[PDB]
C-alpha cells in the first residue's frame, strides 16, 4: 500500500503536502482525476476494520471540516468524526474522498487512503 498521500505530494503538487499547503486547489481539480479510481482505506484501529478497497467516485464537494454526515439519524463532522475516534486528521481541512455510491457516499479524507501499487 502506497500511502496516496505520498502520491499527492510527489505527483499532485510536486513539491511539500501538508493542510498548511494549497492541497485544497489540488483536490477539487484532482477530482475528476480519481473519478473511478480504486483505494485501499486503512482504518484507524478504534474503527476495529480490516483495510478495505473502495471504489471511488470522486471526491466530495465539501471539505471534511464542513461536511456532515448521516450516521444512525445523527449528523456529525468527519473532522471531529475521526478526532474522538483517536485518529487526529492531518488534513481535516481539505475535502474528503467519495466512494461507494451515490445513494450512500462513504466520506473519507484521502489522508487515510493507500492506492495499491
Amino acid at each position: 500500500a502506497m500511502p496516496m498521500i505520498e502520491y499527492l505530494e510527489r505527483f499532485s503538487l510536486k513539491a511539500k503536502i501538508n493542510n498548511t499547503t494549497n492541497l485544497d486547489y489540488s483536490r477539487r481539480f484532482l477530482e475528476p482525476f480519481l473519478r473511478g479510481i480504486n483505494v485501499v482505506y486503512t482504518p484507524p484501529q478504534s474503527f476495529q476494520s480490516a483495510p478495505r478497497v473502495y471504489r471511488v467516485n470522486g471526491l466530495s464537494r465539501a471539505p471534511a471540516s464542513s461536511e456532515t454526515f448521516e450516521h444512525d439519524g445523527k449528523k456529525v463532522t468527519i473532522a471531529s468524526y475521526f478526532h474522538s475516534r483517536n485518529y487526529p486528521l492531518k488534513f481535516p481541512q481539505l475535502h474528503c474522498l467519495n466512494v461507494g455510491s451515490s445513494i450512500k457516499s462513504i466520506l473519507l479524507p484521502i489522508e487515510l487512503c493507500s492506492i495499491e501499487e
